[PDB]
């Protein structure tokens, strides 16, 4: 019999993405696995305006009851695509409203390796981005001088309904930005458990990576992670051999971690930072490893009834170049591992969270990796890792398909 | 011998303050009268013992002389109290410096020898806003509650009337409030110094910000394009550096992380906010070799108009190699990132004061002409010419016989 897919969100989006998964789903999965549980959202810019981000509130509704989520790369409407693409409104990034409709604690940016071919770190990279909180919903405003007050109004403890002043300044500029944001750090005692966690299961070294010294108000990310740490993981730590007796947790300051990034081209280590660092930080990482493609975007998130909401994406975009090529009857030559990884990833996490044909689908998705490897090593994988010689986009979906 | 203009010299400890006082005793002191080099003591215990009056006092002589030379110290944290035994942990001087005298920008630029490869190919030019964002926020950290900010501006036709910037509900038992601002006047000046350097340079610039996520950052690169688009265009393609029709570069802070990692060619110039600013130069300096390997000048303005400026290495004492010296055992510290900074800033005393200008110029060529040339020979230190490389004082002996 076929695989049951266990009940998992697939979000469709457009261009050359989009074409690849079609045959993919059609000759790779379908074939193999009954997808029956699956509910699929078109998210393609038209239908997010077409439907009034209906579709959007959709998929997130499936997403709290299904709690795992595959997306295609997406193209965000911005004012640039509504004039391209013929729409009747602009509508924001997806990210935020997911990563809030999901109680999202963080968006783990992995390093994705292929077994026979060396890429920049030569061991699995962890990274945890804090997937709330900072600039990211910053409240602000462009002003000239005047007079710029905080007030904080506790709702509970002793001092609850009294007005205390977080700061007052004056603005000497004719021009000037004024600024407010905040951190909601209970959630950080989930991500050290999840980081920590990782880690450990990964055998890599945790580092926490703030710029606490100057940013004072981030030392509760720290004081967190230590606590969680030194209660719950450094013995486990020390047993399996990832670290020493009398080794502790380390800080590194961001500006720092550029630098470690570059460093450590050996890989087998792992950080958590804030929303901010954790954008900058990443990018870095996947250049260094070699291009955006090669890091996830996994968005983890806590379910009220305990369990995990995971949602994965690959880390590029819909590839309109590409799809341009194609339709000038060019040949292209997609590599399909980043977004391969995420429906992995969506799969197992699917299989796992309802308990439905565990065994059967990590053998699969097993399987898919093992074969994509395995073509790579021998020469036939796409053109960005094999050179000219590399198989087509359509070449190697058949590739892999005649193997698995 | 060289009458040396008054100049602030800063003062640290560890590898670095025992290296310069080799350099004064033996390439400065015998060829120049330093009499007007005011000197302060910022140890950690100092700055712990004087309760930050020397830095007080750091801050006033600057403002007086405006040409500052500062060797790296140690920044009484926490644990540098307990290593230390200090009273108290102390935040770094920086923004004191910084906020004191009105700093403009922070230029770290690439250290370049000819004949010597490091990981930049041509020149790498950055321009760091020197104040403002999270730098100088106000905070706290709080429980369940409401978080209000107001604006009342002081000019124009709404003078008087207070505004809400922001109002939100905490959740969280344990969240931090921050506000900060970005003083944008001075993007201004900061625009032109950046240009003219990469227009001197020939060098591609970029602007570097997250305008498009953190909207509140629109300004930095409106100011910078109309400065640009007004006073350099024309000039950066006249100089072979673009083609006409070609516009000024916005990169996304993200995106340059990545730039700096692939433009290994270089030729390259960059201009961010403080904290881009920050964390890119950290970066910039370790595809290039280490941290020391790029220049760190602050350019402030006295309010009489006159540029005050301030130079350092990009890097720390070097606690270990002190350690090390101190059990009688080799080390081979590079001193050329200090030397840059002594050079820029007798150059700028020089400039200012009117003091043996031409002699003081020529002093600090060769300086740097007879360092670069033994690094040409094999006969610098072991971090660019492996264990055949000198010791720190095998070098600084070398350095100073050919003076
Ligand atoms: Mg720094």
């Amino acid at each position: 019999s076929k695989i049951t897919a266990a009940p998992m969100v697939y979000v469709r989006g457009e261009e050359m993405t989009a074409y690849v998964m079609d045959l993919i789903r059609s000759r790779w999965i379908e074939p193999r696995v009954d997808v029956g549980g699956w509910e699929t959202f078109d998210l393609r810019a038209k239908n997010r305006d077409d439907t009034e981000d209906r579709v959007l509130r959709d998929v997130i509704e499936a997403g709290k009851r299904i709690k795992a989520i595959f997306k295609e790369p997406t193209v965000t409407p911005t004012a640039d695509q509504v004039k391209r693409l013929g729409l009747r409104k602009s509508w924001g990034s997806p990210n935020g409203a997911m990563r809030r409709g999901w109680n999202g604690i963080t968006i783990s940016r992995d390093t994705i390796h292929i077994d026979g071919v060396e890429l920049g770190y030569k061991k699995p990279v962890l990274f945890e981005r804090h997937a709330v909180g900072g600039e990211y919903s910053a409240g602000y405003k462009n002003v000239g001088k005047g007079k710029l007050t905080t007030t904080f109004t506790p709702s509970e403890g002793p001092d609850a309904g009294k007005t205390v002043v977080v700061d007052e300044r004056e603005i000497v500029d004719e021009e000037a930005a004024v600024v407010t944001y905040h951190n909601p750090y209970d959630n950080v005692h989930d991500l050290a458990r999840f980081f920590f966690g990782r880690c450990l299961e990964a055998k890599v070294t945790p580092y926490v990576v703030t710029k606490k010294t100057v940013f004072k108000w981030q030392e509760p990310f720290w004081q967190i992670m230590r606590t969680v740490f030194d209660e719950e993981f450094k013995a486990q730590f020390v047993a399996a051999g990832v670290m020493k007796e009398g080794e502790e947790l380390v800080h590194l300051l961001s500006d720092a971690a550029t630098m470690k990034l570059v460093q450590w081209r050996q890989g087998g280590f792992g950080m958590a930072a804030h929303n901010y660092d954790g954008d900058v930080l990443t990018d870095e990482l996947a250049q260094v490893h070699k291009s955006p493609g090669f890091i996830t975007s996994n968005l983890v998130g806590v379910h009220e009834d305990g369990t995990l909401i995971k949602e994965f994406e690959a880390s590029h975009g819909t590839v309109a170049d590409m799809d341009e090529a194609r339709l000038r009857g060019e040949e292209t030559s997609l590599n399909p591992l980043g977004m391969v990884e995420g429906l992995i990833g969506a799969m197992n996490h699917a299989a796992d969270v309802h308990n439905i044909d565990r065994d059967r689908t990590h053998a699969f998705t097993t399987k898919m990796r093992t074969v994509i490897h395995q073509l790579f090593r021998e020469g036939k994988g796409t053109r960005d890792l094999c050179g000219p010689s590399g198989l087509t986009t359509e070449q190697f979906i058949d590739a892999v398909a005649e193997r698995l």
